[PDB]
């Protein structure tokens, strides 16, 4: 019946592209209305840093408080495997709560990416499903997307990562499209982002090949 | 730190094929070495059953002992959505713990099964990947298996079910075979089992074209 801490890692795409801003997020929920102050302490690989920011309190419609501190991290810092220790302390907790996080420990492995067109059998339907297999990559932090003529493809679900026989991972990403398009000749591309790829980005094509 | 329960549901294959026996299982972990006394009360839709059965606990190697009681349920009683309630009770525990499982509710839906050959760009490897798309099914309970002429293929992995946009589930299974076996012909079949499938079973072949 006190505060609980949650520490989330940066978004897969955020660490892979310098363009992006990789952030680490520490959340503090159930902060006694009585004593609503939270003190965050950030340690990068043991060393305490300070450039963290804390987004304003938010009355947890049950009068408790929700407090969040966001720490910007350097890409090559997270990819190089440093640990992020977020120490949260509050006037109502004996000792502070600590939660550390980091990139999965393991030798990175490049993801082969193959595109597979819809089954003839599936053509009886009006909607068709395009398949993008992405096997043999480590760690599992990866981003898979679809686009057609530049513009991104909306309708698509990706199966979570699955641990393959050889310590590696893999998954599929199913982009659904009006058969109409698939038959016309439109071209769709599956793009994959992961640190073990050249430029952290490969892109494979798929159409009425 | 005390006794808790983990009520598990039957394996998807067991509820579909009569030949086998589907069973609901009730685990009880953290049974204080002090008091290992555990009673098991099973009730199927209110009614209580006595055909239950408790598995001889084993020392979990850290004071605590875990106790499991398996109850064999009838295929249709589960497929028809009957609830199964497990009532664990121990001297060193406030009130009796309770857990109840039951098949997901909703109109079952027949899974669409497609087999997709390995990619050409993938033919530059020692081994290739055979894909089996199983989409549009509900409830997510399902079993997917591979095989080739009698002997079942035992080097495949299947992603877990994924909630599709239309409220139904879909998965992809991946069978890895030595590129050789693939070109030399040899057909492979992806067998899918679900309550919505006629006879609870279907299977698509898949082999090299010319």
């Amino acid at each position: 019946g006190g505060p609980s801490v949650f520490l989330f890692p940066p978004k897969p795409k955020d660490t892979l592209m310098i363009s992006r801003t990789p952030e680490v997020t520490c959340v503090v929920v159930d902060v006694s209305h009585e004593d609503p102050e939270v003190k965050f302490n950030w340690y990068v690989d043991g060393v305490e840093v300070h450039n963290a920011k804390t987004k304003p309190r938010e009355e947890q419609y049950d009068s408790t408080y929700r407090v969040v501190s966001v720490l910007t991290v350097l890409h090559q810092d997270w990819l190089n495997g440093k640990e992020y220790k977020c120490k949260v302390s509050n006037k109502a907790l004996p000792a502070p709560i600590e939660k550390t996080i980091s990139k999965a420990k393991g030798q990175p492995r490049e993801p082969q990416v193959y595109t597979l067109p819809p089954s003839r059998e599936e053509m009886t339907k009006n909607q068709v499903s395009l398949t993008c297999l992405v096997k043999g990559f480590y760690p599992s932090d990866i981003a898979v997307e679809w686009e057609s003529n530049g513009q991104p493809e909306n309708n698509y679900k990706t199966t979570p990562p699955v641990l393959d026989s050889d310590g590696s991972f893999f998954l599929y990403s199913k982009l659904t499209v009006d058969k109409s398009r698939w038959q016309q000749g439109n071209v769709f591309s599956c793009s994959v982002m992961h640190e073990a790829l050249h430029n952290h980005y490969t892109q494979k094509s798929l159409s009425l090949s």
